[PDB]
């Protein structure tokens, strides 16, 4: 089996279903103490779960599944009603993502997509009934950030007050989006240093404000 399938394993027999809390402490424990995987960790979620206190979006996408714990993490503390949708584009990972989340009791709250962010994106308004987002958490591979970025933007997808927040922005670090973004008048940014999951290792995650045309 892999990496990610004994993650799943794990939590099924050390969580409780239904408690996302217990989840997450299954999956940072296995993480730190028997095999390190790329999941956003509770550093860098801590300051995630504040961003998303503070913006209470009604609809979030994320970019990259994995494991499901940053779905965990952000479907844990959206209001009543308000949704999150994740693309994956490793289908082992969807189906393990969809089974943590079914674990964890918030399927209702979360739709797993299936596929590459860059063709899901464009379908997002015709089969998902999208118009726009309120929050987009970018955590996939580096050199899409800003490619999809510009897609999301092309399929009319953010709005005045749209919240991207990405992650890895120090390590492995995403130059083209960060200087992208910084040097952007249509984006107002604020950079928040942290750690690297499970390493004393500085990371940081950026929160970049869409302002419109
Ligand atoms: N173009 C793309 N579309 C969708 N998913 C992608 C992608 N490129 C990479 N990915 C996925 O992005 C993931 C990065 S790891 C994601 C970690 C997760 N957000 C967490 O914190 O728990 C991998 O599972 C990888 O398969
Ligand atoms: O959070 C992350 C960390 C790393 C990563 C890998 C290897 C290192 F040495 C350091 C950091 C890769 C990631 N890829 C996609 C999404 N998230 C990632
Ligand atoms: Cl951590
Ligand atoms: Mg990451």
């Amino acid at each position: 089996d892999t990496k990610e399938q004994r993650i799943l394993r794990y939590v099924q027999q050390n969580a409780k279903p239904g408690d996302p809390q217990s989840v997450l402490e299954a999956i940072d424990t296995y993480c730190t103490q028997k095999e390190w995987a790329m999941n956003v960790g509770d550093a860098k979620g801590q300051i995630m779960d504040a961003v998303i206190r503070e913006y209470s979006p009604s609809l979030v996408l994320e970019l990259g599944a994995y494991c499901g714990y940053s779905a965990v993490r952000m479907a844990r503390l959206l209001q009543p009603g308000a949704r999150l949708l994740t693309m994956e584009i490793n289908p082992d990972c969807a189906a393990i993502t969809q089974q943590m989340l079914n674990f964890a009791g918030l399927q209702d709250k979360v739709t797993i997509l299936n596929g590459a962010s860059q063709d899901l994106i464009p379908q997002l308004k015709k089969k998902y009934d999208v118009d726009t987002l309120d929050m987009v958490f970018l955590d996939h591979w580096k050199d899409r950030y800003l490619p999809d970025t510009l897609l999301l933007e092309k399929c009319g997808l953010l709005r005045k007050g749209t919240v991207l927040l990405a992650d890895n922005v120090i390590v492995p670090g995403t130059p083209d989006f960060l200087a992208y973004v910084r040097g952007s008048s249509s984006f107002e940014c604020t950079h928040y240093s942290s750690y690297l999951e499970y390493m004393k290792v500085v990371d940081g995650l950026e929160k970049a404000i869409y302002q419109g045309p």
